[PDB]
């Protein structure tokens, strides 16, 4: 008894950035003694700021951080009602970013898997506050982890987000503009011959999965906040090439 050693934020962030989990011993003991969680202001860069898990994901080696599992375990064992996994960062650079968003943004499937396997909400919303404003690291990708993976051309990630048995991500989910992943692709698309080809490939792939995962729901008839289906939006936005593609699919 009569313990345990102080484990401040500075030290925790140093260890998670380097990657070695063996130096996290004593953290659980301290947290529990003082009834503290890794989501408290004391352990984040300002209340509402980076959690230690986001710091872990921001420092990848080979696509993984060996701290992520130990960290998510410590949080579980500490009795946190609001799991560290679903915490969202919101500072000068980030806006509603979960570790999941960062994991997808860092193009790491093994890290995405790892997070989803430990109760990550695949429906948290990032970059909702900023809409064609150049402020932080935020851009429009449709503010949904699935949309992000699709807009960033990561099929293997899209595949896993839709199929995994832990937390499947619905294709029917919409962002603050009522925009589905299909809408987001139309938006994200420039009218380059190379880019349009890749967006079409991704677009089609999701409808294939649409037929398998939600066969009853006609994804392409889903209208957004301005009363636009992906077809209508494609015309409004002047994205001629992919508008030409959605058109043909309708006339079959």
């Amino acid at each position: 008894q009569q313990e345990p050693d102080r484990f401040d934020r500075d030290r925790l962030f140093s260890v998670v950035s380097r990657g070695v989990p063996e130096e996290l011993t004593g953290l659980l003991e301290y947290l529990r003694w003082n009834s503290k969680y890794l989501t408290d202001s004391a352990y984040t860069e300002g209340s509402t700021g980076k959690t230690c898990l986001m710091k872990a994901v921001l420092n990848l080696q080979d696509g993984v951080n060996a701290c992520i599992m130990p960290l998510l375990q410590i949080d579980k064992d500490s009795g946190n009602p609001k799991p560290l996994v679903n915490a969202q960062c919101t500072d000068e650079f980030y806006q509603g970013h979960s570790a999941l968003h960062i994991a997808i943004e860092k193009r790491s499937l093994q890290c995405v898997k790892l997070l989803v396997e430990n109760g990550a909400d695949v429906h948290l919303r990032a970059c909702g506050r900023f809409f064609q404003k150049h402020q932080g690291t935020c851009f429009y990708f449709g503010e949904l982890p699935l949309s992000l993976a699709a807009c960033t051309k990561q099929w293997d990630v899209v595949t896993y987000l839709l199929e995994n048995p832990h937390q499947p991500a619905s294709l029917e989910a919409t962002d603050s503009l009522g925009n589905t992943v299909l809408h987001a692709l139309v938006m994200i698309a420039d009218n380059s011959p190379e880019n349009s080809a890749l967006v079409i490939h991704m677009y089609d792939g999701l409808l294939q999965m649409g037929a398998r995962l939600c066969p009853t729901v006609q994804l392409e008839e889903i209208s957004n906040h301005q009363g636009l289906t992906p077809l209508k939006l494609a015309a409004k936005e002047g994205k001629i090439e992919i508008f030409r593609h959605i058109l043909q699919r309708e006339f079959s």
